[PDB]
């Protein structure tokens, strides 16, 4: 058998602090391939060691392909290889595009379904897992309209999270870190910032809010914990509603939705699977 393992790199896509993402070519068909910054090695070892454990498959989560690990010369190379998304992050996408009401629910339920999936237990299956970097960065868009949820580097199984998304109980350290459920709650409240990120550029009535990044007319570009604990826990700031998505059906279901995820106490909060549920029963 010839194993052919060849990747051609062709472009970067994406580089930060703990890497760099770039657009690979396998037999003739696009794949991505995240080179780590041996500054971030753990979450290469934590996503290989979560898909050693299993091989998680749907439609909302970057397909995996492969973890490679190369011995060179004084140097450890890790890449993950996954699917690729030409159209990039919902980041990226909901600066250069608006949305009727169709797609703003399309990609909301698509990150619900992705994020439920992850936080289930399946018996016979897998185990229940809660993500802890949820972010409009860390969500890709398909062709299809749908999205899919990427890097499960700090993923739990049953590196900090980014501080602009951090839940009240991380920010003031009151978070009960030996009970899983803790971590589904931090990830709901993340979810909740994301679904405000993408409601803001869904139409109505003529009217659309600019791209902004949750919490952008309170902290800093680069807020620090004390930034964030201070809006969040101190004053218990939450993101602004404005008072156009009163006048439309689905940005009122969408601003109750986002409340319910927002709630000081994590218990309070919705789960994936009530999130979903809201969603289908949404227009
Ligand atoms: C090692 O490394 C890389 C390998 C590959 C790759 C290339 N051709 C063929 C394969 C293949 C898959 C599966 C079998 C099975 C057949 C059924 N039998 C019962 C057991 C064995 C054999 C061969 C692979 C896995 C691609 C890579 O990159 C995209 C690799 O680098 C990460
Ligand atoms: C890693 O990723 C890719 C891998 C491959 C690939 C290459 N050679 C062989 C295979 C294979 C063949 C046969 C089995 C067997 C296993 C048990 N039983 C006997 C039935 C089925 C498994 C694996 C695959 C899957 C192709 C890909 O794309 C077309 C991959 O994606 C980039
Ligand atoms: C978040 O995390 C991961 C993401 C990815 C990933 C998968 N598909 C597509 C992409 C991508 C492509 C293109 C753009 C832009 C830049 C170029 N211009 C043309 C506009 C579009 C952005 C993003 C990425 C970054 C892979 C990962 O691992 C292999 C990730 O880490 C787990």
């Amino acid at each position: 058998r010839t194993v052919a393992r060849d990747i051609t790199l062709l472009e970067c896509v994406g580089k930060g602090r703990y890497g760099e993402v770039w657009r690979g070519s396998w037999q003739g068909e696009n794949v991505a391939v995240k080179i780590f910054s041996s500054r971030d090695e753990k979450s290469w070892f934590r996503e290989t060691e979560l898909y050693n454990t299993v091989m998680l498959r749907h439609e909302n989560i970057l397909g995996f392909i492969a973890s490679d690990m190369t011995s060179r010369h004084s140097s450890t190379q890790l890449w993950l290889i996954t699917h690729y998304h030409e159209m990039g992050s919902l980041y990226d996408y909901l600066q250069l595009t608006t949305l009727d009401t169709v797609s703003c629910l399309r990609i909301v339920l698509s990150i619900a379904s992705g994020l439920a999936h992850l936080h289930i237990e399946i018996f016979g299956g897998k185990p229940a897992i809660a993500h802890r970097d949820l972010k409009s960065k860390n969500i890709l868009v398909k062709k299809n309209g749908q999205c899919c949820i990427a890097d499960l580097g700090l993923a739990v199984m049953h590196r900090v999270g980014t501080k602009r998304y951090m839940a009240p109980e991380v920010l003031d350290e009151t978070i009960q870190v030996d009970c899983f459920d803790s971590y589904k709650r931090v990830d709901i409240w993340a979810f909740g910032l994301v679904l405000w990120e993408v409601a803001r550029r869904m139409v109505s009535n003529g009217i659309v809010e600019d791209y902004k990044p949750p919490f952008y007319d309170v902290v800093p570009n680069d807020p620090s914990f004390e930034d964030m604990r201070k809006v969040v826990c101190v004053d218990q700031q939450r993101p602004n509603i404005p008072n156009r998505w009163f006048s439309d059906p689905t940005l009122t279901s969408l601003a109750k939705l986002m409340k319910e995820c927002w709630y000081q106490n994590p218990s309070a909060r919705l789960t994936a699977l009530r999130i979903k549920k809201t969603l289908t029963k949404i227009d």
